[PDB]
């Protein structure tokens, strides 16, 4: 009777079917999968990247970077929503073959050090090649690339890192605010009582209120379908997207329910 | 046509056998599994643990650490022979758990800091949770836990932070030299013309020597076979145990072999 | 005209007047300085050290956990206010000399492995040997040695990571809730429109509210002076010490004065 | 009678007195002081940096990079012959500024990452801000930044991870090979017998060799008394410059000086 193998990190299809990179804005482009979200925002001084994906992604993100006309060493800055595999998985293959700087909060650099490993709810289950952050950034900070100002807004929740950005773009020289909301779910999470998280109902209630008065004309979130998005409809893409209130109220009733259940 | 799934690290069933602590010496103990050595050194200050196998054996090492009377904190030191995951995996854990410290060579912290990532022969294939070393030693360093003199000696080769750790332990009363000598195995390696290890031929020819000459009269190594060391047959198993000559001739003669053959 | 030569961290001669072991309650102690805190909790499996003043002291604190009978291996758990060079200067080398775990949340963790460098406030000017955390805590955390329950309080403003810490000790068989509350003062501090923190405001009101709930009959500070302890006067030390609504009050009159004056 | 108080690092004048860039060959320029060498080589794809001096000359590099049209985004890659405060103080501060990566040895890279702070022979005496690297380099490793091969050649003694540079320049067409050696100094430090390092005089002759078999034309120390350039001269700087082999003979004829005395 041996000790149990260990267990690989296994996703949906969808999560790992690579896509040319889908335009939002002037600036602002979709080059990850088309169930994972990895945006590039293209400035004159560099390009910024926030989030990555799976870790298995960091060749496809390198390769539609080339198809954008950016070099592995035009990458100036790595932004991320949550320090988990499937979304900052790459960062640390990135870093090696970029030269970029990563800019995350003291909980997400935490995380991201290690792996992402002694996850609160998740164990040991989700392990990711470690990263470590070079500049840390507080709650309502701006970080500036090439003109463009990228600011940050503290969401605790999903991770307590996680971090939602806020930048204004253009579309055909009409300005619009893009406002990257990280995750509002808990899946499989114990709400109420939980030794590792003491306050984490409280600090979910704080961050669905962050989310609606986030300054939004279009909404994206790390999985595309949170917000309504459809990478696979190029175009048509962004048709039935949520607002930023309708995306935080529905991750509440979502969460009421579940707080609900779980005290039954 | 989407992307690779994640594969995980997996290892002989022989690799994963929970055994009964074997006794060795009179404070040194076999508490890992039938084909992984997890060394513990009782002294009466603490005990030291080397080495700790893969990532799911730290329940086992307590398990067997609580049968020898030893609690979680009495666990003072852990010593490695080299950071890979079959070997350093329940490092992490065992720190959060235990209070113990990590003392390693520079070449092994920072491959344990990054979790095994990056190898220079495996990249991300064998990867494990990260954790940190407390105290840098040198070559030839002796680390003193209850009077007991653990001796480092710097074995590069299978990593560059391979080391093998001599110290003299009693049996009734009578002395032995106790040698646990590093693995001087390469799976796979690329030996001549590395562009990530330029001096690897170099380092193992200076381990080989290095070995020959350990001061030990009972040689042990991370994988017992290594050694012709059976941990099943419990009061016969070092019955056929090999010297240092013999350990670092045999493991020589696969190395010129197997260079011999690379270079055709 | 040559560059600037470097300026050393100095403070006043009484910061650094070291005296012998202050009894607070049964198991608390003050083993510090006479203007610096370091507390001393002796439980049944080990010893909690709370703090530890400027990076020159580590020596008498080594000193006075002799006198009470607790070796340096006896040290099970650091914790911290806050990760400046006056109160966790010696974390470094306590750590390497203990075999001591510490304890601390993201911030202060941040903050510690950097040694104080890259300041919020004070960029490189108190620079402190640096240090790594091995266990993160969270908001509201309970950390148990030795059947003695320390729960941790989030109080960000002086920095980030500013923690106050509530356990339960007795005084001759009769329970004191003890409030070892970080520091509320902003020496110098740019308050409002601060790139770095643009925060710094609403988190230290909300820390206002945070000091003035803590379950407390007898409070601490880092600094003794904050909340009118006088190491020098041994048994009566505690004579004029403030409450916590006291402490938070007074705190918040200096803030608002600060304030003001800055907008002037 | 207080504890002393924190004494700061200080260096002579000549050390801390800014020069504008010195050429010294078609790509290779001294930016740094008068007596302490901060090489920059401009490449096509960028620039890279080669130690940085004291930790208060970050702005002086910054400016004369700005001398050269080389912008802060345009530092690539900072590569470091030791990590002392002397050599390595502004990398922390210059790795914020510039978005550049540090390349260094594992030894190199733990020294670092703590500050230059418990040295193995100055303790903390010498600390200054720490920094992280983010990508180890093995002996004899090439590092490639446009066009232009950077070989690591170990040579411990001063520290356990000093490392010698050497690199293929032209002047005016004609090639010229740069090396760029460590120092080979051990100033009050205890040769025979150092418990914290012991094999220190077997790294010291290795290295004497491998300093030897250097391909050098011209050679350039960390402090340039040590090959004899006189950076105040500009034009004539590399007058008396001391080829590799009298660099290395001279070392070793007050190594053993040293050594004899110390045994007396
Ligand atoms: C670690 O990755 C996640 N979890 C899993 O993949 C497994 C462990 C699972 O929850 O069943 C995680 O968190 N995600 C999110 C998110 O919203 O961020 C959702 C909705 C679920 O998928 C990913
Ligand atoms: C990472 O673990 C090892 N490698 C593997 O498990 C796979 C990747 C493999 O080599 O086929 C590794 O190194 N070991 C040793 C050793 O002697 O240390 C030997 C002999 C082979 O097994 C383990
Ligand atoms: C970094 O140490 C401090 N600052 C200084 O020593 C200098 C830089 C200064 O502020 O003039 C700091 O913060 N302290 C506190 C505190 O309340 O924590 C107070 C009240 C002032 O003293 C120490
Ligand atoms: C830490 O900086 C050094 N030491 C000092 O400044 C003091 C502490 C001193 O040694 O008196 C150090 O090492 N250097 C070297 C070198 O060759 O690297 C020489 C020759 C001496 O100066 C610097
Ligand atoms: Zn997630
Ligand atoms: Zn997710
Ligand atoms: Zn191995
Ligand atoms: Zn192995
Ligand atoms: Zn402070
Ligand atoms: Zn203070
Ligand atoms: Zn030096
Ligand atoms: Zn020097």
């Amino acid at each position: 009777a041996p000790l149990p193998q260990l267990r690989a990190y296994t996703v949906d299809a969808s999560w790992l079917q690579p896509m040319a990179p889908l335009q939002v804005a002037d600036h602002t482009w979709q080059i990850g999968t088309e169930d994972l979200t990895a945006l590039l925002v293209q400035t004159a001084e560099g390009a910024v990247l926030l989030d990555g994906g799976m870790p298995q992604m960091a060749g496809h993100l390198l390769d539609n970077m080339k198809l954008r006309g950016v070099a592995p060493q035009d990458l100036r800055l790595i932004l991320l929503s949550h320090a988990h595999a499937d979304h900052a998985g790459p960062v640390a293959e990135l870093k090696r073959r970029t030269g970029a700087h990563v800019a995350a909060n003291a909980e997400t650099a935490v995380l991201l050090a290690r792996g992402g490993s002694n996850d609160l709810h998740f164990g040991d289950g989700i392990t990711y090649p470690p990263a470590s952050a070079d500049r840390i950034i507080m709650d309502g900070e701006v970080v500036t690339v090439g003109g463009i100002a990228f600011t940050a807004h503290f969401m605790p929740g999903h991770t307590p890192g996680s971090t939602a950005w806020t930048w204004t773009d253009t579309r055909d020289g009409k300005p619009v605010r893009i406002a990257y909301a990280d995750s509002l779910s808990a899946p499989g999470y114990q709400l109420k009582g939980n030794p590792r998280y003491p306050r984490l109902i409280e600090d979910y209630k704080r961050s669905f209120a962050t989310v609606r008065a986030l300054p939004c004309d279009l909404l994206l979130t790390p999985h595309p379908g949170a917000s309504n998005w459809n990478y696979a409809v190029g175009s048509k893409a962004s048709a039935e997207a949520l607002t930023c209130n309708a995306y935080a109220d529905a991750a509440e009733k979502k969460f009421d329910a579940q707080l609900a259940r779980e005290t039954a």
